[PDB]
């Protein structure tokens, strides 16, 4: 089930994967792990995985206490499909701008995060 | 609000067994799942609103359990227009389109919205 889902997404992530869900019956594509699609509602999902590239669809900044912010973000990946994320920004982050993902370690564990791109 | 704290907000309201959620002033989207951005546009317009906790089951499976029997899971369209996973208790049979209403469970000391079919 579900919490099965989630356990192999850190799987995963400590593999440097990007993983997504596609629905065999409908097609729809989706990040965050069910078992059944959101979208049609089937059970015949398959994990597969993303090569990582996509573009800022949203963001937002979120200050710190020493001047500098963190980006939270929805990320749209070219497989179509959307997730949220932190964005960390190497070039100039805006609506659109590019990114990759690369996979931090947070408190022992791998994770994916987006780093803008030139 | 940051996510963390419109997620804290949706544990008070369980509590207190109502069913939150959230509508973008910018695009009209309804979601369930607390986010800061709406998934729909990327506004972060939004607003918290509540449903009356009446919908409908719009996919299911059935789930084992290992008392050697299973339990029912699935997707509910609430009449506000918006689909939320969850477990389904069956008062009376439950089926694709059973009409269902929200009910709350206790869950290591955090209420739980889940459903049920209606008689
Ligand atoms: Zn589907
Ligand atoms: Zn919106």
């Amino acid at each position: 089930r579900e919490e099965e889902i989630r356990e192999l997404y850190f799987k995963y992530f400590d593999e440097n994967k990007l993983p997504f869900i596609q629905c065999n019956k409908c097609g729809h594509k989706f990040y965050y792990p069910r078992v059944l699609c959101p979208k049609c509602g089937s059970s015949d999902i398959e994990v597969r995985f993303s090569k990582g590239l996509g573009k800022i669809f949203a963001m937002t900044k979120v200050y710190r206490k020493d001047g500098s912010y963190v980006i939270y973000g929805i990320v749209e990946l070219e497989e179509g499909f959307r997730m949220y994320s932190n964005i960390i920004e190497e070039s100039q982050a805006d609506i659109n701008r590019k990114v990759e993902v690369i996979f931090k370690e947070i408190n022992g564990k791998k994770y994916p995060l987006f780093k803008t791109v030139t």
